[PDB]
C-alpha cells in the first residue's frame, strides 16, 4: 500500500514492516505459578509475521501481580516456559518483546503475597475493578483493594525487581523490553499527581514524579544495553481513572526529553484509553518527535490510513494495533491486500482457553 510494508530499524533489531501488535493481557496463563503456557505459544506463533509483536503485561514479581492469569518472569519455571514461546516466534522468522509491569494499587489483597494489600505511591484506591478467577477457572471482575504507600526505603527493591526482570527477559530470548509506564499501573501511579500525594523526593513537582521511571530506565539499560529498552507511555488524557494533572503536556515533554538522553530504542505512545479520549495535535506530535530520536510508536484506535498519514508526514514510525491483532493473526497479509477482517469476539478476550484465541483464522 504504501509505508506501512517497509521496513523499520529498532533498537538492536530491524522490523520488516511497520505493522506492530500492542501488548495485549488474555489471562490465559497456568495458576498456580503464573506461568505461560504451549497455548499462548501457538497464539504468539499464529502472530509472527507482525513487524514486532509486544507481548501481553508480564509481572517483574509477585507483588506485581494485579489479576489472575496474567503471567510473571521472575520463576525458573516461567522463564522456561517463556523460552519456548520465544523460540517459536524466532522459528518463524518474527521479532518479540515483553512488556514488564507492576500492577501497583490496581490489584486485589487475595492475589498478593500473604494475602496482604497491593502497594503505590500514596495509600489512595484506584476506585476500578480488576479480574481474578473463581473457583471453576473463570475470570470475574471485583473491586481493587486499597493500597499501602512504599516506604522510602522500599524503592530501591522496586528498581532492581525491574532491573532483574530485564536480565530474565534477557534468558528467554526476548528481542527487546517494554517498560509498562502507562496506564495507570505503578509507573504511572508516581507521575501522575492524581494517584501520588508524596512529600518526599518522589512526590510534587514533574522531576518528583518521573524520579522512579527515569531510576529504572537507568537501571535496565545498565543491566543490558539502552538499544533493548522501549517505554510505554500514556501521558495526555486520562487512562484506568489516572488523568496526568493540570500541566499534562509541559510534563510530558519533559519526561520524553530525559528518556531521551538515554538513548533508549522506542517510545510507544498509548494515545487514548478504550473509552476514548481527545486527539493529539499535530503541533504535539511534532514537539515529540523532535525530542525523541529513536522511532516512535503511535497507538489507540488506529486505521491503516491513519498510520500511513502520520508515518508519511514523518510524525511516527510504527503503529501498534491492539484488538485487530487479537482477531486477525495475519493481519500484515490482510492490511497489504486489502482483505476483510475477521469480526472480533470480546467476550472471549479475557481468560477461557482457545476459543476466542487461537481460532481466528488466517486468509
Ligand atoms: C483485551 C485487551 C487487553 C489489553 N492489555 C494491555 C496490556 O497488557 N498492556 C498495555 O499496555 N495495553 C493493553 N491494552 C491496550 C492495547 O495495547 C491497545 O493500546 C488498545 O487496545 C487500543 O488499541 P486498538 O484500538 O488497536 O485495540 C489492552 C487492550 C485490550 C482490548
Ligand atoms: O484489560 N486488561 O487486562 C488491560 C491490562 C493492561 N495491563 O497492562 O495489565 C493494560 O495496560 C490495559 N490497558 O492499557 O488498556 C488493559
Amino acid at each position: 500500500a504504501e509505508k506501512l510494508f517497509t521496513p523499520l530499524k529498532v533498537g538492536a533489531v530491524t522490523a520488516p514492516n511497520r505493522v506492530f501488535m500492542a501488548p495485549l493481557t488474555r489471562l490465559r496463563s497456568i495458576e498456580p505459578g503464573d506461568i505461560p503456557t504451549p497455548l499462548m505459544g501457538e497464539y504468539y506463533r499464529q502472530r509472527a509475521s507482525a513487524g514486532l509483536i509486544i507481548s501481553e503485561a508480564t509481572q517483574i514479581s509477585a507483588q506485581a501481580k494485579g489479576y489472575a492469569g496474567a503471567p510473571g518472569l521472575h520463576s525458573p519455571e516461567q522463564i522456561a516456559a517463556w523460552k519456548k514461546i520465544t523460540a517459536g516466534v524466532h522459528a518463524e522468522d518474527g521479532r518479540i518483546a515483553v512488556q514488564l509491569w507492576h500492577t501497583g494499587r490496581i490489584s486485589h489483597s487475595s492475589i498478593q503475597p500473604g494475602g496482604q494489600a497491593p502497594v503505590s505511591a500514596s495509600a489512595l484506591n484506584a476506585n476500578t475493578r480488576t479480574s481474578l478467577r473463581d473457583e471453576n477457572g473463570n475470570a470475574i471482575r471485583v473491586d481493587t483493594t486499597t493500597p499501602r504507600a512504599l516506604e522510602l526505603d522500599e524503592i530501591p527493591g522496586i528498581v532492581n525487581d525491574f532491573r532483574q526482570a530485564v536480565a530474565n527477559a534477557r534468558e528467554a530470548g526476548f528481542d527487546l523490553v517494554e517498560l509498562h509506564s502507562a496506564h495507570g499501573y505503578l509507573l504511572h501511579q508516581f507521575l501522575s499527581p492524581s494517584s501520588n500525594q508524596r512529600t518526599d523526593q518522589y512526590g510534587g513537582s514533574v522531576e518528583n514524579r518521573a524520579r522512579l521511571v527515569l531510576e529504572v530506565v537507568d537501571a535496565v539499560c545498565n543491566e543490558w544495553s539502552a538499544d533493548r529498552i522501549g517505554i510505554r507511555v500514556s501521558p495526555i488524557g486520562t487512562f484506568q481513572n489516572v488523568d496526568n494533572g493540570p500541566n499534562e503536556e509541559a510534563d510530558a515533554l519533559y519526561l520524553i526529553e530525559e528518556l531521551a538522553k538515554r538513548g533508549i530504542a522506542y517510545l510507544h505512545m498509548s494515545e487514548t484509553d478504550l473509552a476514548g479520549g481527545k486527539p493529539y495535535s499535530e503541533a504535539f506530535r511534532q514537539k515529540v518527535r523532535e525530542r525523541f530520536h529513536g522511532v516512535i510508536i503511535g497507538a489507540g484506535a488506529y486505521t491503516a490510513e491513519k498510520a500511513e498519514d502520520l508515518i508519511g508526514k514523518g510524525l511516527i514510525d510504527a503503529v501498534a494495533f491492539g484488538r485487530d491483532y487479537i482477531a486477525n493473526p495475519d493481519l500484515v497479509a490482510r492490511l497489504q491486500k486489502k482483505a476483510e477482517l475477521n469480526p472480533q469476539r470480546p467476550e472471549s478476550f479475557y481468560g477461557g482457553g482457545a476459543e476466542g484465541y487461537t481460532d481466528y483464522p488466517s486468509l
